[PDB]
């Protein structure tokens, strides 16, 4: 008999940090929903309350996921699992930066800025999005905060990917803690003025 690999391994928060960041959040999704320049495009995406339009919340503890194993059904996840790196990390305290917030019409999230050290953690599988051509490792990195009824939590990492595709490429607002940017298509960026630190720690979940 094998041994289960995880669900999925990553980086939960602890519970003062996923709190913090649940509220940094809601708060976001309440400033947004009240500024003139989303009130204005909402035909593009009476007011619209964001932390209802994003009626699915992660439930426990807030995460950002290095590689999504399904028991070992995935590609590449027994692969991901064996390695040194992954195992000498197991159980261990990190600290992750969250350099903006984000929502669009599907989902609502963080951007996550790997240091080099984390990064040695983010898979190298076969099949990328080709939403990521030409980003750097690691850029799907995130946190989900919200997302439709009928969307998936994967798609928030699709969803940052084709944001930062966009400011890859080449500013509507100024809100308490950074800069508020329009994207098109219902896309929608606070760049945060300080990067938000949150513990977490590198592990396995099963569920
Ligand atoms: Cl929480």
């Amino acid at each position: 008999e094998k041994d289960f690999l995880p669900l999925y391994f990553g980086w939960f928060l602890t519970k003062k940090s996923s709190e913090t960041l649940r509220k940094a959040g809601q708060v976001f999704l309440e400033e947004l929903g009240n500024h003139k320049a989303f009130k204005k495009e909402l035909r593009h995406f009476e007011k619209l309350e964001l932390v209802s339009y994003f009626g699915k919340r992660p439930p426990g503890v807030l995460q950002c996921t290095t590689k999504f194993c399904d028991y070992g059904k995935a590609a590449g996840a027994e692969e991901y699992a064996q390695q040194e790196v992954v195992k000498r990390s197991y159980g261990k305290a990190f600290k992750l930066s969250i350099s903006a917030l984000f929502v669009t019409p599907k989902t609502a999230g963080a951007q996550v800025v790997l240091t080099d050290q984390e990064l040695q953690l983010w898979p190298s599988d076969l099949d990328k999005p080709s939403a990521s051509e030409g980003l750097p490792p690691g850029s799907r990195a995130h946190v989900t905060l919200g997302c439709a009824a009928d969307v998936q939590p994967v798609q928030t990492g699709l969803d940052l990917l084709d944001i930062l595709q966009q400011v890859k490429g080449g500013a509507v607002g100024e809100l308490p803690r950074g800069k508020l940017y329009s994207l098109g298509k219902g896309r929608w960026m606070l760049s945060l003025t300080k990067k938000m630190e949150v513990k977490a720690i590198f592990t396995g979940y099963y569920g």
